[PDB]
């Protein structure tokens, strides 16, 4: 129970969740497949942003470079004492009966948390259409490992198809948890115990929406603890 909350995905929703939880002293483990992609935008994030959010703090009105936004956001997360940001590729759910206690990782070492949050964005069943090529990636140059979706599918989880687009321009078709799997008020993926989901992998929205959702989840978990 080292981590009170284990979050899979250091993107706009997952990192925001980690941010507010850490501000309150919650022991958070933020697991993400690529540290070089932490909080990486598609198009440059532009105001307005949720007040006091990690998203707002990471913004620089004089620097629109998306990679720089990623770097500034990553650095901000690394400054939170109760937060441990680490690299690992989640490949499946660690279960004890009907309870999710963590995730298996491709590299081998399992990661555990009292509560497990999936904030994997557009990386489930991702297909990136760029010109005359189709890549298995949730965002430009960011590969998507098929394992997690396969595990969730094997366990019985239902998904719906969604699509996002970047004005080279490209489109990303991905899978989001079917609405019936998710309890909006608690962020619970009710099919199993101790499992939560937030962000694009459960509901559409832009950067600010992802951030607001992450904060809302953090506030809910703080109440539950
Ligand atoms: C093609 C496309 C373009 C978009 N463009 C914009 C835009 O220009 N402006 C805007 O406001 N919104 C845009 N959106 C909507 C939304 O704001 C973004 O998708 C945003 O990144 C969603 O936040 P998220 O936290 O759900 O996912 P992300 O920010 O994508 O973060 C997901 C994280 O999870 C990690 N991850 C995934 N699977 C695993 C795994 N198995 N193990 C470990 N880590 C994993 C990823 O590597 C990543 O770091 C776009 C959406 C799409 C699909």
């Amino acid at each position: 129970a080292a981590y009170q909350v284990l979050i899979v995905g250091a993107g706009f929703s997952g990192a925001e969740t980690a941010f507010w939880l850490a501000q309150k002293g919650v022991r958070v483990g933020l697991l993400t497949q690529s540290l070089d992609a932490v909080m990486m935008p598609f198009l440059p994030p532009k105001p307005p942003f949720p007040p006091g959010s990690l998203l707002e703090r990471a913004y620089d009105p004089k620097d629109e470079r998306v990679w720089a936004f990623h770097a500034r956001a990553k650095y901000l997360l690394e400054g939170l004492r109760p937060l441990h940001l680490f690299q690992a590729t989640a490949t499946g759910l660690l279960l004890e009966g009907n309870r999710v206690v963590g995730v298996r990782t491709w590299e081998g070492p399992p990661a555990r948390g009292e509560k497990v949050v999936l904030a994997v964005g557009s990386f489930l069943g991702a297909r990136l259409f760029l010109g005359g090529v189709v890549e298995e990636a949730g965002r430009l140059s960011e590969a998507s490992y098929p394992d997690l979706l396969e595990d969730l599918s094997r366990l019985g989880f239902r998904f719906v198809e969604r699509e996002g687009e970047v004005p080279p321009g490209y489109r990303v078709r991905y899978l989001a948890f079917h609405p019936e799997e998710w309890e909006e008020k608690t962020f619970r993926l009710k099919r199993l115990e101790g499992l939560y989901a937030v962000g694009l992998c459960v509901r559409e929205g832009d950067y600010a929406r992802m951030s607001e959702e992450g904060k809302r989840l953090a506030e809910h978990l703080l109440h539950e603890l």
